[PDB]
């Protein structure tokens, strides 16, 4: 695992993590499946 | 804003990183939508 860095609005992050907490997720698997998933809907050739 | 610091797999920040290049998104836009779409089909 790497670290990633990016700047986003204080109550997006508040919001993501009260999510982590309320499924017991690691904000790193949460971020991880948020971004496989939005990748993956996005796809284009 | 504020920094956002996590720990990812290498190759996926790599994919997110070519993906944001291509459809001329900031790495800022991108996340905020990956995640705020994510919560949102999730509630």
């Amino acid at each position: 695992m790497r670290q990633f860095n990016v700047y986003l609005p204080g109550d997006l992050i508040r919001q993501v993590k009260h999510f982590a907490i309320d499924r017991e997720l690691s904000l790193s698997a949460l971020v991880a499946e948020a971004l496989r998933s939005y990748l993956d809907e996005h796809q284009r050739q």
